[PDB]
């Protein structure tokens, strides 16, 4: 499948993006999708404010070298100049950071179900990842979502959705980028924590075996789940120490010790709570063989967002913003965070990117 | 999964394909496989060549008819005109036939086998498969691939050909659209008959459990199958009752009586084996509840591709000759047949188009 | 796995058991279960009871010769002499018919689960299928029951159960035994007739792609389904053209036409419905390449236990009952079938035997 | 699918089990497995020669009583009593041991395949695991045997091993039992290193699958695994510290930290270099988040049973072999270990008991 030169190559990139302190940035919305956040601050969705927008988060001043190993950005967002000319993957990788390409094409539906999906992308995958290579990006990011209603996810969307992951990660190794796995369990709904907590552990028991099945080589990937978590309109309240819990039981039921990292996605969750929850799943005193670290988006952005307000004259405003988050997640991704648009809820129904 | 009309169109457009007597013609060839059919007979691969040959085969004397009840066609010459300027598409519906369009995108090897391959396509399916309904396409064709080997077709590559077959199947029938899901084995290979036989029963087995596991509508379906032959380097020899029982065995124990027809490759059979097998196979006394025809691609046109040469001069030759396999093939399609290149063997090893 | 000898001598019982005009009688209720039989008609239950009431059921006298193909016995009844001396089997067997033998276990919970069961009976099966052989057995059955509930029946227990029908099923050939594969959906239930034919379908599907996993060899093996019904509690009211129909489209669309013969169980319908939709089912249109006859137990007995009443003077008088229901259901049984404790209906919750 | 009180009794016995120091005594073996090792001896299969043996080895000296944390014992020693009268699991636990039974009830053949096999022993389990449990045990093991050949092991024979495994599992959990689940890989054959360990994880890979789909509580569960050593009959020569990071990469990529800890079996080494590779494996510098120790039937008892000779008189020469191996593996189990008829091979092809 992948000699040990290449084994060695992924193993080392997955080590990289998740050495101890540092996190995800995860920059690759869509473009229709980033609009809608653009949209949120009353900014036009426009070549150039996108690239602005992406560069001031690319460009911060350097206290977030030890808290962002790497960063996912989308297709166009790889193909972009700074102002000063020099290609992001370049700008952010001089600094020691490493570059990640989202690849999937987005979800797709399953006929005959609740409302379930694939997603899709697999098609040239092999040649594209040459390219994202080639042009600097180091590892991959590849969203399958699955949800929680009663009939919902069925075995034939968590069958077809693990498979799909295990597809493109080996299509990912065979061309030396490490492959990021998000099975994310999408919080909408009424669900319990334990319900999650169940559905969180078929999932990735399923794509593990996917993985398995596919002969796709663990060492060199990570996976990006949903924390473990209560429905967004469930009405029951959990503690962090449950989420925590519920969240790292869940893991080391399924994810072989042989996966180099697990990076969380914000799920929605308010800036605050993304830290809160990662810190206490890092103080977690259950035995945690794999680096449990952010690979956030929305939860990592939220603050600056709202400060940029599509005005240049905050470029500097929203980036001390944008770090002050980033080192309160490489903090809390070691266990060592202690502390209100970072309490805002970034909740959006069927989140697509 | 499919609401009652919607039902109804596939069933009839699939019954209408293979009704009694009528075949099919594959003229489904990648351009950068009809190239190496054109090369063959000395013609260079220019678009008005491809035109001029396909606008042949489709519009040959209504002596045929009740031969050809549909035409897989290739991408590009679905959107080619004919000499009076009509779609080819109309050309043919005009006739009482049906035009089929396959939507694959070739096949893309799997990572951790020996040799093995999935095929891809899946991408942008759903829009293809309805543009493709507006302009003509009344069926699909999705081809997957397996070989036989010591280690082929491994466990991960017949599940995932299955599984991408079912997904395309799914889509091209929520799209109003007839999916002919194409489980080919290749004859590549020393195999004995009772060999390519059991891989032909495990394969469709695998096959039918993925389509009903994606909810399919096997009655708006057909099966594009290989006959089970021995490999093309088989030493032993096995007669046409063999060959005919092995393939209607075979089928018996695997596809559902619902299916509504299958329709036979030619595999590289010779023109003239192709008819017999088929003939054998109709004339077999186990009972078939399913309609046992042809969609053959090499064994309908060799005999017109060697007697078209190229020079528009042989045109009613050509034709003659694809029309007297096209009448051969709709008799041995009922039993009824009974009798020097289409004699020739047409084995490509690893045949790709 | 299998010889070619051993082909013939189990496809040949099976055919055998369901010619036409025939179908088989299930006399297999366990002790304790035919207790509640009998304790229904106010008769002790005891070896005698048992063996007379048996007896009279295997000696009936003659017309129902065209009729009954097969009997399946509980273990004890097998051993049990006629009143003459002369051993159950050789009776039933002189006159043409062939004894079965009721091998599983009964049935055992699944964890984790609503309800759902495996059944068991694996252990020592070959050898005790060794014995049954010599002592004049040649088909053996195996109930499976799955459930209708919202959450049942489960991947989990569909999984399970195809699996231990298809282990059951390969050390029955091994000896020689023709198996039944009973995979009985119980009517328990609110459901209305497409649900019910939706999980038959997708039981089957899995029954019989386990059955090709485990390599054992169709047509050498009979299928004993529910019909497609209504549940019970259903208030929706279904006519029998359309039970027919939804029974014959699930088979149509999931067993492969090798399957020999498909003998119904009666499900808890009265003695009559019965024979009512086993012949309308047989006068279905749609094509059937399989033998659709009955194995019924209590749609065979319930007039003739009634009759009986536990007293010997009526034994006549309750054999002619069991004989009048025979013909009528051999006569369903080709569509020839046209027309009170027979209309009794004979629903059982979580039927065990 | 379990209770609190229920996950915390599991969880609890099988921590004691596999304590820091702590390993396993096989004393599992069939009377016709026992057999031919008493042959082995000169020493006749008499009942009364195998409960003096067991009782040499459950007697042994509380030198040792840090070195056993279980013994697994066979259905007829669980019930004989020592000298003193005294119930031999009461004369273990009085000593602070937890008493093991063997569940399952031998192998049987799995038709279709090349030599493969499954295992048999679920019917009643439910029942036996109880009694047992009033009786003294409070953990149990079923063996599952894999060989390696070119067309083994089948998928067949995985998913059949893997899904009795695990409804074995069930069962022991569901009546307070902690199930050791033994997927051994045999070392009959010529194979490479690096092929056991395919093999080796691509079976764990299955078995954990299978434990997920049937809710099994992996924190009450531990895996008895082969190591990873080349075939008995494989020419090239592989490392102590090879071997030791085969088995434990193996390991790291399929079985999730939730595992308790795993109980290696000796397969066939010597007793020295069960406790040499032991070693290696616990000095890994892999971080390995499960105990990793001995559960060693034949690796114990080669020196205590070559001294013991059926002699009555050497009884204390006999057991002080089987404490130095007791010893030897408790540090092994720690990497603290240091160092003739602890030389030599055990290896039985195709071992049974």
């Amino acid at each position: 499948a992948l000699t040990p030169e290449q084994k060695k190559e992924l193993s080392d990139i997955a080590h990289r993006i998740v050495a101890p302190g540092k996190g995800i940035l995860a920059a690759d919305e869509s473009t229709g999708s980033i609009a809608k956040r653009l949209q949120s601050i009353g900014t036009e969705n426009t070549e150039e404010n996108r690239r602005f927008y992406r560069q001031l988060l690319l460009t911060a001043d350097d206290r977030v070298n030890p808290c962002i190993g790497g960063v996912i950005l989308f297709h166009e967002t790889l193909y972009q100049k700074a102002d000063d000319g020099r290609p992001f993957p370049q700008v952010f990788k001089s600094k020691g950071g490493v570059v990640g390409i989202k690849v999937d094409k987005g979800v797709v539906p399953l006929a005959g179900t609740n409302g379930e999906t694939t997603t899709q992308g697999l098609d040239g995958l092999s040649e594209r990842c040459a390219q994202y290579k080639k042009d600097g990006a180091d590892f991959a990011k590849w969203r399958c979502v699955l949800k929680i209603g009663e009939h919902t996810p069925s075995a034939l969307a968590i069958m077809e959705n693990a498979n799909v992951l295990a597809r493109y990660a080996s299509i990912c190794q065979q061309n030396g980028i490490v492959p990021i796995v998000e099975p994310e369990i999408l919080p909408d709904g009424d669900h319990d924590l334990k319900r999650c907590q169940y559905v969180t552990e078929k999932v990735l028991a399923a794509v593990y075996k996917a993985l398995s099945d596919h002969h796709i080589y663990l060492e060199g990937t990570l996976l990006k789940p949903n924390m473990v978590t209560p429905g967004h309109a469930c009405t029951q309240k959990f503690s962090h120490e449950e989420i925590a819990m519920a969240t790292v039981t869940a893991l080391r039921r399924t994810v072989p010790p042989a996966v180099t990292g697990i990076t969380f996605l914000s799920g929605g969750q308010s800036e605050e709570e993304a830290s809160i929850n990662l810190n206490a799943i890092n103080k977690c005193p259950l035995l945690k063989p794999w680096a449990l670290t952010f690979s956030y988006g929305r939860a990592l952005q939220a603050s600056a967002l709202k400060a940029w307000g599509g005005k240049k004259e905050n470029l500097k405003a929203a980036q001390e913003e944008y770090v002050k988050r980033a080192l309160a997640n490489s903090l809390a991704c070691q266990g060592k965070y202690t502390p209100a648009a970072a309490s805002e809820s970034l909740f959006v129904s069927n989140h697509a990117y």
